[PDB]
């Protein structure tokens, strides 16, 4: 049949240039590959092209030397339309459940293939969207199975760039939906950015943000450097796994995972990424270890790079320093509050172990996903908006749900923990609830 | 020549029952070995024996079953007198530097042996006192040097129970002062309390606190249950190591260490701990659940919370627990942020928290450490005994040639606006 594709950047701000770069680069591969713009629905906040801090206005890149990937990207769903509702609508094929954006869904037929590339971000069982709410794993998987029952695709491939991305699929993703998934990381470790200001694969001087992500950059460079009619899904995965682990040193890399129907791994790659005619006569099938940045560190390293640039504007400089100390104060409040809530619910001898214990690979994060969202609303109402950072704390919330704590107990613990602290503008009654 | 001793508990409150009990116990032993009351100086706040929460008023135990250790322990230095300046005066034998207390000191002679035991907690290069200021490794070592320059003894043994007690001697203890030292832990791990409410060798059901400390209770139990006229210093060390290590020494026990002149190891323990004459028909040879010292005070506050399941006072326990944690997060939080304003988010952590290799001093400039602690406390609040854990952070800020000026700038932005209530050095006194 025909190839459709969803591309999603779950991020915002020039700090997260790489996620919007990633989905922009992705669009171009599928264009060069004979996937038609008709059938590509690009989500992206779209605040990078004309960011005051973009030294090339109108131009996004995804390689230190790479060309523009912006020129041609449809503004399908930008700004506050980058929502889990619109994603689930766009995926299913239902324009009568989309709010805003350019009406484009995946109205696909049983003989078609869909490719999904996510990039930003993530925590345990949660994926970033620029604005609350976030994506929760069971919600995502539930859409996928709903789509299978509609007989809306033949086979699907999903690539998730995000921190602890494994946690979206482990113990909840069936292998009978004709869907195959790869994730930048397992369900308990950081993903990374490359092409970062002062790093071994160096970007241009003018660039103070990471241009791409180790995982994302790894598969897109792979697909554009090979005959996709010749190479298999499986060959790609095993090339992306090596590059993303930096030769199995996991201090500076992550474990690229496989989930769903592993039969899809025998298929030629062009069924999903199309065929670039230029790629005929390319090597069918050993690279230097790329210097990287912890995705959770990046957005703070960026604020610091500006602080050191902005020396000779003590007016503007001290606005950065203010923004930094505000961010870290909220980072520290959130971390500290979770900890105390643990102490109040389980006592201070066993609270850490209960909050931060990771289940065995293949068991799901939570057992009741309704409770997870419930606990998260309670937390935010009393303690403040998680922000994207607070996604790290989902295991905590999930592990509360797993310990069978009553909503009331979680209410008092939060009320006790936070009732006395002033979050400022960062409250769910301004920024909306994460769940 | 006569034997002398100095026993110091560095902590306060019913929560730290272990430490005043460790030293009381120690005194009773030393007396039992014929060391006189007039030769032993005792530092204890003295807030345990007649404490509301004591199920046995006027009594103190350092064992689930074992007897009163409080009976007749001298009240040489108690309350606000348990000060670094009194500790140094006493050890030096200097009556003119002593403020308050009995005015008992160690005026030992060139042929006299001395035993120093301390219990509470600590952090990198700092030992606790019930009130600020605390004890800094260099000032302690300095005093030990000075005492030896005046030949106020033949040989000296020093036992130190405290978190990261290795940091007090590593890099700054000479081996040529005729002083042997064991610590309860290396320079970067935690020491433990034992005989605790829930734990495996249980205390009396009546007690809501730990009764002793593993290393303290190990050496003292070893000494009172062995003919010390046969047992070596070295032999006790090994016995205390193996038990203090417990099952796992990295995280469940700790690494009992040795510093200074290791010839004292050869000698018979009776030279320092005396000879218990009811241990002649006593042989020369011979796992238990424990609480990390840093967390004992919350296990105590909780164990109290679960003994009110009795309202009105129950809510006041949770009022304290949260106020305690709230401030413990402020400090942890403040330290991180100061490191991000000095070094940026890339370095900050690696710089603050990096542990030098053994036999290296914690800090090169101690007067700098002292200053940075004061800058912090002025802007951010009293470290309290908890905040001693941040001493390597401050040590690491000094070691990176940072200015008082920039440290003052970082703290001001870090803590500007934060309301520590009455936990400011203007109320509590500066920790240094």
């Amino acid at each position: 049949g025909t190839r459709w594709a969803v591309l999603v950047a779950g991020s915002n701000g020039y700090g997260n240039y790489r996620h919007q770069a990633d989905v922009c680069h992705a669009y171009q591969l599928l264009i060069k590959g004979g996937v038609k713009e008709e059938n590509i629905v690009v989500f992206m906040y779209d605040d990078i092209a004309y960011n005051a801090m973009n030294p090339r206005p109108g131009v996004i890149i995804n390689h230190p030397q790479g060309p523009d990937v912006y020129a041609g990207v449809p503004k399908d769903y930008t700004g506050e339309d980058v929502t889990p509702e619109n994603l689930y609508a766009v995926i299913l094929g239902d324009k009568s459940k989309v709010k805003g954006g350019s009406g484009k869904v995946i109205n696909s037929n049983p003989e078609d293939r869909i490719f999904i590339f996510y990039s930003n971000h993530g925590g345990p069982g949660v994926l970033g969207m620029p604005n609350a709410p976030f994506v929760y794993a069971m919600d995502f998987i539930d859409v996928l199975k709903k789509k299978h029952a509609s007989g809306g695709y033949k086979e699907m491939v999903i690539y998730i760039e995000a921190c602890e991305s494994g946690s979206i699929f482990e113990g909840i993703m069936p292998k009978d939906l004709n869907i195959y998934v790869t994730t930048a990381s397992n369900a308990q470790e950081n993903s990374f950015g490359t092409y970062c200001p002062g790093m071994n694969p160096p970007p241009p001087e003018e660039y103070v943000t990471c241009l791409g992500d180790l995982y994302s950059v790894s598969w897109m460079e792979d697909s554009e450097t090979h005959n996709l009619k010749r190479e298999t899904v499986q060959q790609q995965y095993q090339s992306v796994r090596k590059r993303t682990s930096n030769s199995n040193s996991y201090r500076f890399g992550s474990h690229v995972m496989q989930y769903g129907d592993t039969n899809i791994t025998a298929e030629k790659l062009y069924l999903y990424h199309g065929f670039d005619p230029a790629t005929v006569n390319f090597p069918p099938h050993l690279e230097a270890k790329m210097e990287v940045v912890n995705q959770r560190d990046a957005e703070l390293l960026f604020m610091w790079q500006m602080y050191q640039r902005s020396n000779h504007q003590p007016e503007k400089k001290t606005h950065i320093l203010e923004q930094i100390t505000e961010t870290v104060k909220h980072r520290n409040h959130l971390d500290g509050s979770v900890e105390l809530i643990g102490v109040l619910l389980y006592g201070p001898g066993k609270s850490s172990s209960v909050l931060h214990s990771v289940r065995a690979p293949g068991l799901p994060l939570v057992d009741d996903w309704t409770c997870l969202k419930s606990m998260v609303r309670v937390f935010e109402t009393h303690c403040g908006s998680l922000t994207q950072y607070g996604m790290k704390h989902m295991r905590a919330f999930g592990n509360v749900c797993n310990s069978g704590v009553s909503k009331a107990s979680m209410e008092e613990a939060c009320k006790a923990a936070c009732g006395g602290y002033d979050a400022g503008l960062l409250y769910p009654s301004n920024t909306g609830y994460s769940a």
